[PDB]
C-alpha cells in the first residue's frame, strides 16, 4: 500500500523551452483535502503540450506537462466525495467548482478556477504535489499527465464507465471533445449548411466528426500539408483546400466555392493571419466563425471591424464548450454505444519512455495522436 | 400635375468634403420601370449623414446625402405593384430584394443589392436622376431624402399606415429600428441580465430602449459627454458613467461594476478603441458585444485573439438585424399601437431649410434627433 506515502516514479520533466522532455525520477506527495492521487495509463500528445516546449503557450518552467489523458485513482484525499480508489478517471485540464458564476450559467464552461488564464502551475491551494533532485516542479493546467503517477484537485477529475478502454478514451480529455463540441455545440452547424475547417490535425478531424453528424452537406478541409488529406475524407470532409496550390487567397477561393461564403468556418491552428482569413470566408451577413486554436503568446491581430458590421458573428471556446464534469462521463458512454470513433485519431502507440520520439512524429507532420502507454 | 415630367426643386447638395450644404434648385427625373418617386415630407439628422461630409464613410461626390426620412409617393414607374400615389411611405437604406440568398435566409438582413459595401452613389440601373447646375448628382444609399423629392428603386421603399404621423415615424428608417433590433434581435438581451451601451446619441438612446423592453435588470450608459447622462436614465439607464472621471481603463471599471464584466455590451459611437473597449467589458466566458457604430474608412483595430477563446461572441449589424421591408412597417404599426416611443429621441424640430444649423446642434453635443420638416 502507499495510501498516505510519498510516491517516487518516473516522469517527463521540462527543465527548458526548446529542449526534450526528460525522463527522470520524480518525488509525488500524498493527496491533501480535496484532492486525488492518480495512475496513469494512457496519455495523448496533443499539439497544446508542444506550445508549452515552443513558449507559444507560456506556462511557468521547470514543469511536468500533458492535459490529455486517463488513468485508475491510488487513493483520495480527506472529504472527497466524488471517486474513490479503483476508479477509471479522465483529469479536467478545465476545472468544473459548481460555485462560480460561470458554472451556473447555461452556457458557460470556462470555470473561474482555471490556471489558463494567468497559468500560475500549482494545485488550487498555490502549492506544489511534485519534486524533481530535491527541486520545486510545476503543474500545469492542474492536470500534468506525462507521470506515471499525478495529483489533482476534485473539481479537475472526472469518474468514467469501469469498463472504459483507457488508451482510447484519453482522447475525450482534451482534443476529441474539443472539436465535436466546437462544431455541434458552440457553432450549433444546421442540416445542408457549408462548413470550412482549417487544420486538419486530431482537433480539426474531430470538427469535421461533430459537422458530419450535425448533417452538413458539404465539409471543406484546409490545410497546407496535403498527406492530411485522405484522413479528412475518411472522417467526412467532402472536399480538400492546400492554399499553397492557388494563386489567391484561400478566403476568395472559399467564397467563389461557396457562391457568396460559407456558413460556419473554424479556425483549428493557431495562428492570428488564419484566424482573419477563417472569419473573412463566412458569408457576411449570417456567417459565423469559431476559433479553437491557441494564438502566439500576447500577440494581437490586426482586422477590419466591416466584417463584423455586415453581420459576421465571432467566436471562441475552451474544450468544445463542454462544462468539463458533467460532460466527460456522459461522452465516454456514448462512445461505449458507438456513436463517434476515436481509432482515426490515433495513428501511432509508444510506451512513454518513448515521449520525445512521439513529439518528433508530431513536428515532423507524419502523426495526428500518438497514444503513450505507462 | 408633375407624373411624366421632370420636377424642379430645393435639395441640400454636398459638393465636397467638410463644407456645409449649399441649399439649392435640382432637377428629379421621373421613375423608370420598377421605380418610385416620393414628395419628402420630414428626414432626420443621423450621424452617419454626417460621415459623409467628415469623410469618415466613402461615398461618390457630389452627392444629395439623407437616409432616415419619411413622405408620400408622387408617382410610380412601370411595374411597380407594392406601393401607389399617395401613400406614406418610408426609404429604406438596406434594399430587401426577396430573392437573393441573404433574404431567403431566416437570420439575415443586409441584402446583396446594397450600395454600401462598394458605395456606387446610382440607381441600381446605375444611372442617377439628379441633376443641379447642368451636373449629374449621385444619389446616397438608394434613398437621398434631403430633397424635396427623391427617386428609389421599388426594392428600397416601404408602404406603412395611412394614419403616421411622418415627422416622428421617420425615425423608424434608421436610428430607433437600428438600436432598437441590435437589442432585441442582434443580441438578444436576456430578462435579469446586465448591459453596458457605449454612445448615448439618437441610436444608444434606441438600444437602452431595447434593453430595458427585453427586462434587463441594469443598464450602464457610458458617454464623454455627461449632459447626456439624464435622457439615458429616463429612457431606462440604471446608471451612467464618463470615463475621463476615472484613472483606470473603462473596460476595467465596468468589469468592476458587474462583479466579473457584463452579458451584454453595444459600441454605438463608430471608433476602433471603443469597439475593443466594449469587447473585454462583457464576462470572458459568456459574453456577448454587439458593434453598431460606423468605422474609420479602411481603418484597421488591433486585439488579442484570447478575448474571443475564452468564450466571448463578438458580432455586427446593419438596420438592428430587421429584413427592412417586411420590418418597417410592422414596426409603424408597433408605434401606432404604443408599444415604444419616439418623442424622447426627438429635442429640435427644424425647417428644410435649417438643415446646416441641424448638424452644428449635432455636432456641438446638443441635440439627439433633429427633424427637419419640408
Ligand atoms: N480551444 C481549446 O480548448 C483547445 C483544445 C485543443 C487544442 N487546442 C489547439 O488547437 C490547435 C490544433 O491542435 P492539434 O493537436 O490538432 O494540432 P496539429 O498540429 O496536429 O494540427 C494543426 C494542423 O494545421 C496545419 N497548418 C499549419 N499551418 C497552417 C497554415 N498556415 N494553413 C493551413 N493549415 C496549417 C498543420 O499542417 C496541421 O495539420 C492547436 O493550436 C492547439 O493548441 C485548443
Ligand atoms: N449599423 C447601422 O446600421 C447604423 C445605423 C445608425 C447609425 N450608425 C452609426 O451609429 C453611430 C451612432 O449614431 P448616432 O446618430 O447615435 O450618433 P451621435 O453622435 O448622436 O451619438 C454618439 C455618442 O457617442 C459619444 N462619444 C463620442 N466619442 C466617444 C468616446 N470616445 N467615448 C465615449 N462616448 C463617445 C458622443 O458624445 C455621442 O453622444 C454612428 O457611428 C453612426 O454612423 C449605424
Amino acid at each position: 500500500s502507499t495510501a498516505g506515502k510519498v510516491i517516487k516514479c518516473k516522469a517527463a520533466v521540462l527543465w527548458e523551452e526548446k529542449k526534450p522532455f526528460s525522463i527522470e525520477e520524480v518525488e509525488v506527495a500524498p493527496p491533501k483535502a480535496h484532492e486525488v492521487r492518480i495512475k496513469m495509463v494512457a496519455t495523448g500528445i496533443c499539439r497544446s503540450d508542444d506550445h508549452v516546449v515552443s513558449g507559444t503557450l507560456v506556462t511557468p518552467l521547470p514543469v511536468i506537462a500533458g492535459h490529455e489523458a486517463a488513468g485508475i485513482v491510488e487513493s483520495i484525499g480527506e472529504g472527497v466525495t466524488t471517486v474513490r480508489p479503483g476508479d477509471k478517471v479522465i483529469p479536467l485540464f478545465t476545472p468544473q467548482c459548481g460555485k462560480c458564476r460561470v458554472c451556473k450559467h447555461p452556457e458557460g464552461n470556462f470555470c473561474l478556477k482555471n490556471d489558463l488564464s494567468m497559468p500560475r502551475g500549482t494545485m488550487q491551494d498555490g502549492t506544489s504535489r511534485f519534486t524533481c533532485r530535491g527541486k520545486p516542479i510545476h503543474h500545469f493546467l492542474g492536470t500534468s499527465t506525462f507521470s506515471q503517477y499525478t495529483v489533482v484537485d476534485e473539481i479537475s477529475v472526472a469518474k468514467i464507465d469501469a469498463a472504459s478502454p483507457l488508451e482510447k478514451v484519453c482522447l475525450i480529455g482534451c482534443g476529441f471533445s474539443t472539436g465535436y463540441g466546437s462544431a455541434v455545440k458552440v457553432a450549433k452547424v444546421t442540416q445542408g449548411s457549408t462548413c470550412a475547417v482549417f487544420g486538419l490535425g486530431g482537433v480539426g478531424l474531430s470538427v469535421i466528426m461533430g459537422c458530419k453528424a450535425a448533417g452538413a452537406a458539404r465539409i471543406i478541409g484546409v490545410d497546407i500539408n496535403k498527406d492530411k488529406f485522405a484522413k479528412a475524407k475518411e472522417v467526412g470532409a467532402t472536399e480538400c483546400v492546400n492554399p499553397q496550390d492557388y494563386k489567391k487567397p484561400i478566403q476568395e477561393v472559399l467564397t467563389e466555392m461557396s457562391n457568396g461564403g460559407v456558413d460556419f468556418s473554424f479556425e483549428v491552428i493557431g495562428r492570428l493571419d488564419t484566424m482573419v482569413t477563417a472569419l473573412s470566408c463566412c458569408q457576411e451577413a449570417y456567417g459565423v466563425s469559431v476559433i479553437v486554436g491557441v494564438p502566439p503568446d500576447s500577440q494581437n491581430l490586426s482586422m477590419n471591424p466591416m466584417l463584423l458590421l455586415s453581420g459576421r458573428t465571432w467566436k471562441g471556446a475552451i474544450f468544445g464548450g463542454f462544462k468539463s464534469k458533467d460532460s466527460v462521463p456522459k461522452l465516454v458512454a456514448d462512445f461505449m454505444a458507438k456513436k463517434f470513433a476515436l481509432d482515426p485519431l490515433i495513428t501511432h502507440v509508444l510506451p512513454f519512455e518513448k515521449i520525445n520520439e512521439g513529439f518528433d512524429l508530431l513536428r515532423s507532420g507524419e502523426s495526428i495522436r500518438t497514444i503513450l502507454t505507462f
